[PDB]
DNA sequence: AAGCTTCCGACCCTTTTTTCGGACGATTTAAAAAACCCTTATAAATCAGCAAGTTACGAGACCTCGAAAAAAGAGGGTTTCTGGCGGGAAAAACTCAAAAAACGCTTCGAAATCAACCGGTTATAGGTTTTCGGAGCTA
């Protein structure tokens, strides 16, 4: 299982996004994360961003 | 000698850093302009309290615009409370059947009886007091 993230957040939620993504992901660009990840973790990363979403 | 691969020089273009120049501001110094002083007897201002007439400054009010704060509206999400539907087990009606059990025939003669009133029997409605079961609690 081979992930690309893209953020399109702003503002203060941005923030948020970046502070959690970058504890699973290394960073590629600006606002995007490019890694290998189990279904298991991904389930866990939409989990987090879910509970914390604006 | 030829082809492939790799450096190297020449150049082209744009961005990033440095240097220089120019401009503007600030400060200092010098020059120019406004001003101060010294001579005045005579003319005008000083001021006394109050009247009579007027207003420059203050207060009130409203408007105007802009911005700030608050409230509302929107959207993202999670947790839970309820309702509907589906599924398995138990109950009870429904269907099928037998075997008793009652009823009738049908009893002339043997109990059963009601009545009022006494004493006596005792099931039990109702209330009173109490073990058993469960509360979970805690590692």
């Amino acid at each position: 299982m081979n992930i690309l993230l893209v953020s399109q957040c702003e503002k203060r939620a941005l923030s948020e996004t970046r502070r959690i993504l970058d504890q699973f992901a290394e960073r590629r660009g600006e606002r995007t994360w490019q890694t290998p990840i189990t279904q298991a973790g991904l389930d866990t990363l939409r989990r987090l961003l879910k509970k914390s979403a604006r």
